[PDB]
C-alpha cells in the first residue's frame, strides 16, 4: 500500500503464507476450521520471529568475535508496549506480511490489536528505556537491558462510578512468543546472613538462596540487521526450599514473589522490604553476568575499558556497593583499586527533582538484608567525607548535607548521594532539569566535582512514534524528502522549504483529519462514546500527578462551560477535551482529580445548550499502545506541570512530532523545543521557574488569586456547592481545600494566562491554514529530539564508544 | 539395529535430520557450537511431536464426526514417567531417529536419560492409569484421562545417613514440550458461597471463583494412527481476585495453590482441605467440559448412551453430587430422572480394604466448602435407606452400616459408600480383591444389590513394559513368533513349544545377563556402587509400607548373613538383594525401614568374610523411569504382601513379563498369575487369607514365633543391642516393639515358611537351564496381565463400547 513498509516480493509473500500454515498447524495445533484471531496473531507472530533467529545468533557472535566493550543499561522498568508491529518494521517486513495475510483472507491491523503490551513500567521512566534500546541496536552499539520480568506489568485501569478500579495486569496469561527462557543460565542471589571477619577479609554467611533465572528478548535495530538482547530476571526457589511438607512446597511462594508484580508508585518513594529485595536480585543477578562474560573475554585494570553500568535512576544504585563487594571480598582486589574499577565504570542518570520521590533507605532494613552491603556502604561514607573535609576545612555543615547516611528519627541512606559518589558521571534529562542539579538539590556536589556533571536531554524513537504509529504522515514526507530521515531525523529540517507548499499543506492536514476520523471511530466501537471529528483535539495523557496539573485543566474546561452557559449564542471553536493517565494506587488525591474529571464530563457532556461545542472525555487505561492511537489524532498538547517540576517530559516530543502544537510551560524538554521551533510557532505560557521561587520567597497566597478573579471565583464555589456533585454535595471539599490552601504547584497562579493563550490557540485553529503551518514548523524542527541523537551522545560523552550506522551481513 | 524398532528409511532419516537441525535453530536459539545435550534431547522431543499433530487432529475429528460414546477416566494420579521413546514406539520412529541421531553425531540413549519423569502419581494407582490411556488408545476407544497438572509431582528421594530426604519435584522447571495449553477453554469452578432456596429450586450463591485452565497431552495408540488426549487442568486466580494493592496481588497465590503439589500419601487418609478442594477442582471442571462436548453432538434421557464416566477410586467421588447438581440445579430434571441418569453414566473401581486408606470427609468440611454438595449427599443418603429399609424391614443395624453418614465424634461422609449407591458398576481390581469386597467391606451393598459388583483383574501395556525397556527380550522372542504380539500378548503361549530349543533357552538367558551387565554398570556409574553381575538379582521395588512386608525381607536378609558368619567356608548362592521405594513423609515407621535396610548394608558390605556372596543395596528414588531399568535385570521378584492386603498389584506382572521368577503368597494377583503359569512354575508360601483369618480369631501372638525359633530370636536380640546401629544402640526399638506387640502384618507368621521358600530358590538357581526353562514358562504365559486385556473388559462389561484394531488413514 504505502511505500516506507517495505517492498512485497513475490518469493517472500509466498514464503511467509506457507510459514504461517506451518505454525498455525506444527505450533498451535490448530486447522483453519477451530483457530480464532488470537490463534492467527500467534501463527504471524512465530511467522516474524523466525526471521530474527539468525541475526539474533550472528549479532551476539559478533560481539564475542569483535569483543567491543559492553554497555549495560540497568532499569527496573522498560515499557516496551507491542513488539509484532515493530519488529516488522525494523526488518522490513511489514507490508510483505500484510500481503500474505491479506492472500489468507486476514485482517494484519485486527490480529495486532490481540497483542497485549507489554506493560513493565510506570510511565516516563520506563518508555525511556524501551526507546534507548532500540535507539542502541539501530546504532549499532553492544548493549544489554537488563531488568525483571514482573509476572504482572502496571494494572490495567477500569473506571467505574468515575472511580479508578484497579485490576491485575496478567500479560502472560496467554504465553510470550517474544521471550526465550534461559534456565541453563541461572544464577544465585543471597539474601539476609551475616558478616565473619577473618584473618582474609569478610566473609557473608548463613544466607537465604533465591534463584535468578534470565528470559531472553530480541531488541532489533532498525534495517541494519543488528539484534540485540533484552534480559530480564525470574526469581525461582531452590529446591531444598523449607526442606510439614506440602507447606514447605507451597512455601516456595514466598522467594519467587520477588518478581511477581511491579510496583505502581511514579515519583514518589515507599520503603517496603519487598521493594528493596527487587532492587538487590536484579543488581546482584546482573553483575555475575557481566563478570562471567569479562572473564570469557585476572586483570580488572581493563574492567572499565571493556564494561558501562547506566543507572536507571537510583534503583539499581545497589549496584555500587555489589561491585565492590565481589572485587574485594569474592576477587580480592585491594578497596583503592575496587573503586577506582567502580567509579570508571559506574554513571548515574536523575529523574526527579521531587523530594518525595528520592530512595532513602532505613539502615534497619540494609541491616537484616544485606548486612555486608551497609558495612561497604559506612566504608564509602568515611572516605568521601574525608575528601570533603578535606577540599572545605571547617565547613561542617556540608559534610552532614553531603553525608551517604542521613540522621534523624530513623537513620537513612540517601541512595542518590551513594551514586554521585560511586559514579564518573552525572546526568539529568533536560537542560534545565540539568542546571537546576547543578544550582539546587546536587550543589555541594557539583562544587567538589563539577566534572561529574552532564546533561542528557531526552529522546524519542521516530520508528515508533512515526513510523509505526503514523503511517500516513510517514509516507507524505517520504515522498518530499525519502526514507533516511528514519534513522536521522534531523533531515526533517528539509521540510521548512515546504512550509508555502499548497499540496504539502493539504497533505499535512488530511493526514491529520484520517487520524481525527480513524480514532473518533475507534471510540466509538471499543467504548460506544460519540465525538464530532471537526472540533479541535485538546489532549493532556500522563501519569495523574499533582504537579502535572490535570487540575488547571480542569479549571480550564470549567471556565469554558460557564462562558457558553453565559452567551449560548456567540461562536466558539468546538472542541473536544481528552484527559487520560493513571493514578497511582495509594494516591488519594490523584483519584479525587480523575473523579472530578468524571465529574465535569457527567455534566459538560449532557448540557442541551452546550451540544457537541464542548466534550470531555476520560481516556480510561492509557498505556503505549492507546498513546500510539490517541497522538497521531491530536491538535493540542497540553504540557502545563509547574516551572521546574517535569525534569523533561517525552510525551511532548511524541506530539510534536506528529503534528499537534503545544500549549505548555518554560519546563523540562518544553524549553528546548520552543527553541527549537521558534517561540513564536509554539504556545508558552506562565511562570517561569525565577517567577515561581520569588513567589515562594514571598508566600504563596491562593486566596489573592480567589479574591481578584471573579471567573475563578466562580469555579470554586461550583465545587464547593456541589454543582458537579448533585448528590454527594461535599464530595471535591478535599480539592477545594488542597487549592485553597495546600497547593505546591500554584494552580491559581497561572490560571489567567492559562485561559488567555487557550483564546489564542482557539484563534488560530480558526484559520486552518495557519494552524498547519505552524505544524509543519513544528514536525520540521523535531529531529533533535530522536533518541538516537541522545544515545550517540551518551556513547560518546560518557561511555566512551562510537555510534555505528553500518549494517551487519544478513 | 533390531527389528521390532522399525524401518530406517533413506527419506525418513534425511527428514528427520532437517527437522532437527530447524528446530535447534528456530525454536531454540542455538547452533551446534553453544548447544548442550539438553538442548540435543529438546531439538529431538520437538522433531518426534511434530510427528503426532496431524494425527491428533484428525483422531478428534474422526470422534466429532462419527459421534461414539466417550468414556471419560478421572484420576488424581497419572503416573507418564518419560514420553520421548514411548511416542518413538507407537510411531515406529525409533530406529530411523536412532540412525538419524547416530548421524548428527549423537547417542539417543544419552539424550532419552535428560527427560524428566512426570511423576504426577504414588505408585500402583497412578501408573495403572497410565497403562489403561496406553491400552485405549491402543483399542481405538474415545477416551480421555482427566487429572490435575501438578507443578510439583512426587518427590525426589534423597537418602542422607540412610534416612530418607523429601526434594521438591520442579519436573516443569524447563519447560514441558508434550503439553500444549488451552487457555481458550478456561472454566470457572466455585467454593464456598451458601444455598439460596427459592419458588424454582436451590441457588448456590456468594461463592469464591478459581480458574481452571487445560493441558493436553497427546496419548498415542499403538502404530495405529490413533492419538487420544489427556486434559490436565491447572488453577488460575481470576483478574479481579482481592482486587493493599500489592498483597491484593501476591494473594492471587491461595488460589493457585490448589494445583501446586501431589498429595504423597497412598494407602492412608489424610482429611485436609487443600486435598478436598483438589477432589473438588478437578471434577467440576471436568463435568463442564463433558457436559458442553454432549450438548454439541436438551434431552439427557440419551446421556448415558453418550458418556461413560470411571472413577478410580474414590477421589473423584463428587462427580456424584456434582452431575446431581448440574441436572437438578442448572438444567431443571426432577430428581429421579437426573439420578437414573448419573447411576448409568458412573461407575467406581476400588484400589484397597486398609480402613485407614479409606476417604471419610468430616460433615464440617463439606459444611463450608460445598455446601450445596452436602445437601445433595444427605438427599442421596435418605432416599438409599428407605431403599435398605423396603428390602431388609426391621434390620436398624443394617441400616447404620450401610449410611453415607458415618455418626460419631465428627459426622462423617464416607465416600465409598457414595460411589457404589451412585454408580451401575463397581469393581475390584483382582479375583480376589473382588470376592473380598463382597463377603467383607461390602457384604451388605452386595446383598442389596449383587448386580453392580464385577472384577476386573489389573493389567500392564506391553509397549513401556517390554519393548521400549527390554528391547533384547522383545526381538528373541519376534525372531520366533513374529511382531504380532505387541499388542496381542496372549500369543506369547506360542512360545511354550520352545521350552526344549536349547537355542531359545540360550537367548532367554543371554538377554537377562546382558540386562544384568548393563544394571550393574548403571549402578557403579550413576551411584558409585559395586556389585557382583554373577549373583542372583533378588529385587523388592514398590511403596514403602508395612503391609508390603519389607520387613520380612529384611529377616531374611540377617539370616544368610548370620548362617555364613556360622558356616564361613561353606557354599551358598550369591545374592544382590534390591529393595527400593519411597515412605509417605508422614509414615514413621516406612522411613525406620528405610533405615533399616541401609543400616543393614552398611554391616553387610563391608565384612571381609562374606565377600561378594551377599550384598545389600537401596535403591534410591525408585520411580517409573527406574523400574524400566531395574526390572528387565531382575532374577528374583520379591510379592511378599499379608494374604488379603494388596489389592492386586501391578509390579508382579512387570518382573513376569521381563524374565523373572516370582517369591510371593497367595495374595492380589500373584493368585490369577501362578494360575497362570502353573504353581509348580512359581515360588508360592505362607498363609492364604483363611490362616489368617484363623489367626486372627484365635489371637496373634508374636513371641510365640519369638520362642520356638532361636534363628528369629537372634535377629531380634542383634536389632535389639544395637549391631546394626553401634553408635545409637536403641535406634531400632520402635521397630521390635511393632514386631513384638503391634504387628498387624503377622511378619513371624510367615518367616520359617519364607527362608525355607528362599532355599529352593537358591538350589533352582544353582541349575542354569532349569531356571531358565521355568522362566520361559512364566513369560509364556504372562498374556493375561496386558491392560489391553484389562480394557476391552471394562470396554464390554462396564462401559457398553466395541474396542477395535483397526488404523485410521495416516
Ligand atoms: O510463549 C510460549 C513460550 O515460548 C518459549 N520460546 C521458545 S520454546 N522458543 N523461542 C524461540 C524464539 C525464536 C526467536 C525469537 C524468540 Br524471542 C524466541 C519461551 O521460552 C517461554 O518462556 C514461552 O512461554
Ligand atoms: O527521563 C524520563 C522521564 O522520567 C520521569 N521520571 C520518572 S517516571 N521517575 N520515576 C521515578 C520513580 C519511579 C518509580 C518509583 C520511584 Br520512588 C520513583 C520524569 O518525571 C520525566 O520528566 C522524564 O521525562
Ligand atoms: O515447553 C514449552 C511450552 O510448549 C507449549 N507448546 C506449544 S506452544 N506448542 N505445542 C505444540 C504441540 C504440538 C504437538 C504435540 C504437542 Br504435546 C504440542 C505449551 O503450551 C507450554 O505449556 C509449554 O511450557
Ligand atoms: O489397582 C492398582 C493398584 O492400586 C494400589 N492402590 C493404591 S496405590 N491406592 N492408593 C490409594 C490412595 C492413594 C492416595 C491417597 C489415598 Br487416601 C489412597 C493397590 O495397593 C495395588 O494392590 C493395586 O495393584
Amino acid at each position: 500500500q504505502i511505500s516506507v513498509r517495505g517492498l512485497a516480493g513475490v518469493e517472500n509473500v509466498t514464503e511467509l503464507k506457507k510459514n504461517f500454515n506451518r505454525h498455525l498447524h506444527f505450533t498451535l495445533v490448530k486447522d483453519r476450521n477451530v483457530a480464532t484471531p488470537r490463534d492467527y496473531y500467534f501463527a504471524l507472530a512465530h511467522t516474524v520471529r523466525d526471521h530474527l533467529v539468525g541475526r539474533w545468533i550472528r549479532t551476539q557472535q559478533h560481539y564475542y568475535e569483535k569483543d567491543p566493550k559492553r554497555i549495560y543499561y540497568l532499569s527496573l522498568e522498560f515499557y516496551m508496549g507491542r513488539t509484532l508491529q515493530n519488529t516488522m518494521v525494523n526488518l522490513a517486513l511489514e507490508n510483505a506480511c500484510d500481503e500474505a495475510t491479506y492472500q489468507l483472507g486476514l485482517d494484519m491491523e485486527e490480529l495486532e490489536e490481540i497483542e497485549e503490551d507489554a506493560g513493565l513500567g510506570n510511565g516516563g521512566l520506563g518508555r525511556l528505556a524501551a526507546c534507548f534500546l532500540d535507539s542502541m541496536a539501530t546504532l549499532g552499539l553492544a548493549a544489554y537491558g537488563y531488568g525483571i520480568r514482573y509476572e504482572f506489568g502496571i494494572f490495567n485501569q477500569k473506571i467505574c462510578g468515575g472511580w479508578q478500579m484497579e485490576e491485575a495486569d496478567d500479560w502472560l496469561r496467554y504465553g510470550n512468543p517474544w521471550e526465550k527462557a534461559r534456565p541453563e543460565f541461572t544464577l544465585p542471589v543471597h539474601f539476609y546472613g551475616r558478616v565473619e571477619h577473618t584473618s582474609q577479609g569478610a566473609k557473608w554467611v548463613d544466607t537465604q538462596v533465591v534463584l535468578a533465572m534470565p528470559y531472553d528478548t530480541p531488541v532489533p535495530g532498525y534495517r541494519n540487521n543488528v539484534v540485540n538482547t533484552m534480559r530480564l530476571w525470574s526469581a525461582k526457589a531452590p529446591n531444598d526450599f523449607n526442606l510439614g511438607y506440602i507447606q514447605a512446597v507451597l512455601d516456595r511462594n514466598l522467594a519467587e514473589n520477588i518478581s511477581r508484580v511491579l510496583y505502581p508508585n511514579d515519583n514518589f518513594f515507599e520503603g517496603k522490604e519487598l521493594r528493596l529485595k527487587q532492587e538487590y536480585f536484579v543488581v546482584a543477578a546482573t553483575l555475575q553476568d557481566i563478570i562471567r562474560r569479562f572473564k570469557s573475554s585476572t586483570n580488572f585494570d581493563a574492567f572499565p575499558d571493556k564494561v558501562a553500568i547506566q543507572l536507571n535512576d537510583t534503583h539499581p544504585s545497589l549496584a555500587i556497593p555489589e561491585l565492590m563487594r565481589v572485587l574485594v571480598d569474592l576477587e580480592r582486589l585491594d578497596w583503592d583499586k575496587a573503586w577506582e574499577v567502580t567509579v570508571k565504570t559506574c554513571a548515574y542518570t536523575n529523574h526527579t527533582v521531587l523530594p518525595e520521590a528520592l530512595e532513602r533507605w532505613p539502615v534497619h532494613l540494609l541491616e537484616t538484608l544485606l548486612p555486608r552491603h551497609l558495612q561497604i556502604i559506612y566504608e564509602i561514607n568515611q572516605r568521601f567525607l574525608n575528601r570533603v573535609a578535606a577540599a572545605f576545612p571547617g565547613d561542617v555543615d556540608r559534610l552532614r548535607r553531603m553525608s551517604l547516611v542521613e540522621e534523624g528519627a530513623v537513620k537513612r541512606i540517601n541512595m542518590a548521594h551513594l551514586c554521585i559518589a560511586g559514579s564518573h558521571a552525572v546526568n539529568g534529562v533536560a537542560r534545565i532539569h540539568s542546571e537546576i542539579l547543578k544550582k539546587t538539590i546536587f550543589k555541594d556536589f557539583y562544587e567538589l566535582e563539577p566534572h561529574k556533571f552532564q546533561n542528557k536531554t531526552n529522546g524519542i524513537t521516530p520508528r515508533r512514534w512515526l513510523v509505526l504509529c503514523n503511517p500516513g504522515l510517514a509516507e507524505i514526507i517520504a515522498e518530499r524528502i525519502g526514507e533516511e530521515y528514519i534513522s536521522d531525523l534531523d533531515q526533517l529540517r528539509k521540510l521548512l522549504s515546504y512550509v508555502d507548499d499548497e499540496a504539502f499543506i493539504r497533505d499535512v492536514a488530511k493526514v491529520k483529519q484520517e487520524n481525527k476520523l480513524k480514532f473518533a471511530a475507534y471510540l466509538e466501537r471499543e467504548y460506544k462514546v460519540h465525538i464530532n471529528p471537526n472540533s479541535l483535539f485538546d489532549v493532556q495523557v500522563k501519569r495523574i500527578h499533582e504537579y502535572k496539573r490535570q487540575l488547571l485543566n480542569c479549571l480550564h474546561v470549567i471556565t469554558l462551560y460557564n462562558r457558553i452557559k453565559k452567551e449560548p449564542n456567540k461562536f466558539v471553536v468546538p472542541r473536544t477535551v481528552m484527559i487520560g493517565g493513571k493514578a497511582a494506587p495509594g494516591y488519594h488525591m490523584a483519584k479525587m482529580i480523575i473523579k472530578l474529571i468524571t465529574a465535569i464530563g457527567d455534566v459538560v457532556n449532557h448540557d442541551p445548550v452546550v451540544g457537541d461545542r464542548l466534550r470531555v472525555i476520560f481516556l480510561e487505561n492509557y498505556r503505549v499502545s492507546l498513546a500510539e492511537k490517541v497522538i497521531p489524532a491530536a491538535d493540542l498538547s497540553e504540557q502545563i506541570s509547574t516551572a521546574g517540576t517535569e525534569a523533561s517530559g517525552t510525551g511532548n516530543m511524541k506530539f510534536m512530532l506528529n503534528g499537534a502544537l503545544t500549549i505548555g510551560t518554560m519546563d523540562g524538554a518544553n524549553v528546548e523545543m520552543a527553541e527549537e521551533a521558534g517561540e513564536e510557532n509554539f504556545f508558552i505560557f506562565g511562570m517561569r521557574v525565577e517567577d515561581v521561587d520569588r513567589l515562594d520567597q514571598r508566600g504563596y497566597n491562593a486566596q489573592e488569586y480567589y479574591d481578584r478573579i471573579p471567573e475563578l471565583r466562580q469555579i470554586i464555589e461550583q465545587l464547593s456547592s456541589g454543582f458537579f456533585s448533585p448528590k454527594q454535595p461535599d464530595l471535591f471539599k478535599d480539592i477545594v481545600n488542597m487549592l485553597m490552601h495546600h497547593d505546591r504547584f500554584k494552580v491559581f497562579a497561572d490560571y489567567e494566562e492559562y485561559v488567555k493563550c487557550q483564546e489564542r490557540v482557539s484563534a488560530l485553529y480558526k484559520n486552518p491554514r495557519e494552524w498547519t503551518r505552524m505544524v509543519i514548523r513544528n514536525i520540521a524542527t523535531s529531529g533533535k529530539f530522536s533518541s538516537d541523537r541522545t544515545i550517540a551522545q551518551y556513547a560518546r560523552e560518557i561511555w566512551g564508544v562510537e555510534p555505528s550506522r553500518q549494517r551487519l551481513p544478513a
